[PDB]
C-alpha cells in the first residue's frame, strides 16, 4: 500500500524527486519520463502513481480515466479564516505580456509577431490564447498566425519551434520539459525578457515573481515590472498591476492526478508528506521543502502554499469547469470523445 511512485518530467524534476524520495524514507519513489504525456501513460499503466498537472493536461488525463486528488493552493487575502488545506482554490489569471518599449503592440496587432508559449496543450500558454485566436480568426491555421514562436511540444522543424533554444548544448530543442530554455511559465517569460519573442502567454504571478529583484536569476535581476504591459481583449494595454481587469481568462489551479483506484492512497500519503515538507513543515526550511526549486517550478509551482482537498469529490470535468472544458473541445476540433492512446 502506503508507498507512492511520483512521475518526474525531465532530468531536473527527477533529481528533485530523488531528494524528496530520500528524505521521505522511501515513502515516495520516483519514475521519470521525457514528457508529461509519457508520465500520464506510466500512470495509466500503473508503473507510476501520480504527478501534478496543468489544467490542459488534466483534460487529457481525464479522458483516460485519471482523476484530480488535490489541487495547488497559493496564499490569498480573502478566505483567511480557513486553513490552507480546507480553503477553496481561486484559480490563476491567464495574461499576455509584452515589453512596454514595444509601443503600438496590442491584442489586435499580434498577427505575424513572435510568440512565447509555456508549452503546447497548457492552459495559459496555449489553450486559452490559441482558442481565442482560432475563434476571432475563424480558421484552424493557428500554426500560421505567428511568424515564429517557441511552443514546446510542437514539431521541432516547424515555425512553432523556431524560437526555442534547447539545453546548454543546444540539444532537446523544443522538448516539453525544463531542459528547454524557454519551457513553462518561467521559460516563456524569459523568452520575452530576452526579446526573443514579442509576446509571452503565461500567468499573472509569473511577471511578479521574476521582476523587481524577486528572482536573483542572472536574466531577471534587472527586470522591472514597469517595463512590461498586459494586453487586454479590448485592444488596450495596461500595467501588470491591473491584471484583475485585463486578463484573457481565469484558469483552474494545477492539480495532482492519479488513477481512480489509487486516489485515496495517494491523497493520504501527500497530506502527510506536506505536513513534513510543506510550507510550515516539520522539516522544510531545515531539511527539504517540497515547494521550492529556485523559481524553476519543479514538481510544484514555487508559489504553492499547500495542496488542498477538493470538496464535492469533483470529476475532472467538474474540476476544470464547463466554461474551460468547452473551450478545449472547440480548439481540439482543429487538430470527438477518445483517450489519446
Ligand atoms: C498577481 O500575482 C502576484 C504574485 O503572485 C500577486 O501578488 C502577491 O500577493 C500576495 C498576497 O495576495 C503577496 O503576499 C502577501 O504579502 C504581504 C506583504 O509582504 C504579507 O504580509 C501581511 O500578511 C497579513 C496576513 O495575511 C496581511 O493581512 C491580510 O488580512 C488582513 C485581515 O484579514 C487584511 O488587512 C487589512 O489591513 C487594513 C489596513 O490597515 C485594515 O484597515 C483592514 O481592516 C484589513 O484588516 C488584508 O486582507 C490583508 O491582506 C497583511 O495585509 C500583509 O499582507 C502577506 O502575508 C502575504 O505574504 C505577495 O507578496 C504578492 N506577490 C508579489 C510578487 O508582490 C498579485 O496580487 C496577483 N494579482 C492579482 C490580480 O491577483
Ligand atoms: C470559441 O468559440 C466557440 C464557439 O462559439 C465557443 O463555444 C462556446 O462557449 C460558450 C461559452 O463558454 C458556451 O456557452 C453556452 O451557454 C448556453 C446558456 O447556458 C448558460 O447560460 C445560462 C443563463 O445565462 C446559465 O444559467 C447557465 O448556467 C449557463 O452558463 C448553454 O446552454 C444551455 O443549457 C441549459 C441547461 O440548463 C438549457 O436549458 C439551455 O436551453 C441551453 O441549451 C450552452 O450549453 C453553452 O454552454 C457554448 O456552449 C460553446 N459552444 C460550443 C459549440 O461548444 C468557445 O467557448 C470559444 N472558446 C474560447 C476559448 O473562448
Ligand atoms: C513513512 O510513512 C509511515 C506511515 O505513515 C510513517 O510512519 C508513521 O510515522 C508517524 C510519525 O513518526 C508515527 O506516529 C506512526 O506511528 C508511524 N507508523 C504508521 C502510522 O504506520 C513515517 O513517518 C513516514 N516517513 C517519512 C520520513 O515521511
Ligand atoms: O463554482 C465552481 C465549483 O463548483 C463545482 C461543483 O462543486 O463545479 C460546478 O461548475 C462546473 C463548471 O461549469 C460544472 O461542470 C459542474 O457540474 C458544477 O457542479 C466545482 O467543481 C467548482 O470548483
Ligand atoms: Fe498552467
Ligand atoms: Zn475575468
Ligand atoms: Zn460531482
Amino acid at each position: 500500500y502506503t508507498r507512492v511512485v511520483w512521475c518526474a518530467v525531465g532530468p531536473e524534476e527527477q533529481k528533485k524527486c530523488q531528494q524528496w524520495s530520500q528524505q521521505s524514507g522511501q515513502n515516495v519513489t520516483c519514475a521519470t519520463a521525457s514528457t508529461t504525456d509519457d508520465c500520464i501513460v506510466l500512470v495509466l499503466k500503473g508503473e507510476a502513481d501520480a504527478l501534478n498537472l496543468d489544467g490542459g493536461y488534466i483534460y487529457t488525463a481525464g479522458k483516460c480515466g485519471l482523476v484530480p486528488v488535490l489541487a495547488e493552493n497559493r496564499k490569498s487575502s480573502k478566505h483567511s479564516s480557513l486553513d490552507c488545506v480546507l480553503r477553496p482554490t481561486e484559480g490563476y489569471l491567464a495574461v499576455a505580456v509584452v515589453k512596454k518599449a514595444n509601443e503600438g503592440l496590442t491584442w489586435n496587432s499580434l498577427k505575424d509577431k513572435k510568440s512565447c508559449h509555456t508549452a503546447v496543450d497548457r492552459t495559459a500558454g496555449w489553450n486559452i490564447p490559441m482558442g481565442l485566436i482560432v475563434n476571432q480568426t475563424g480558421s484552424c491555421a493557428f500554426d500560421e498566425f505567428f511568424s515564429q514562436s517557441c511552443a514546446p511540444g510542437a514539431d521541432p522543424k516547424s515555425r512553432l519551434c523556431a524560437l526555442c533554444a534547447g539545453d546548454d548544448q543546444g540539444l532537446d530543442k523544443c522538448v516539453p520539459n525544463s531542459k528547454e530554455k524557454y519551457y513553462g511559465y518561467t521559460g516563456a517569460f524569459r523568452c520575452l525578457a530576452e526579446d526573443v519573442g514579442d509576446v509571452a502567454f503565461v500567468k499573472n504571478d509569473t511577471v511578479w515573481e521574476n521582476t523587481n529583484g524577486e528572482s536573483t536569476a542572472d536574466w531577471a535581476k534587472n527586470l522591472k515590472r514597469e517595463d512590461f504591459r498586459l494586453l487586454c481583449l479590448d485592444g488596450t494595454r495596461k500595467p501588470v498591476t491591473e491584471a484583475q481587469s485585463c486578463h484573457l481568462a481565469v484558469a483552474p489551479n494545477h492539480a495532482v492526478v492519479s488513477r481512480s483506484d489509487r486516489a485515496a492512497h495517494v491523497e493520504q500519503v501527500l497530506l502527510h508528506q506536506q505536513a513534513l515538507f510543506g510550507k510550515n513543515g516539520k522539516n522544510c526550511p531545515d531539511k527539504f521543502c517540497l515547494f521550492k526549486s529556485e523559481t524553476k517550478n519543479l514538481l510544484f509551482n514555487d508559489n504553492t502554499e499547500c495542496l488542498a482537498k477538493l470538496g464535492g469529490r469533483p470529476t475532472y470535468e467538474e474540476y476544470l469547469g464547463t466554461e474551460y472544458v468547452t473551450a478545449i473541445a472547440n480548439l481540439k476540433k482543429c487538430s470527438l470523445e477518445a483517450c489519446a492512446f
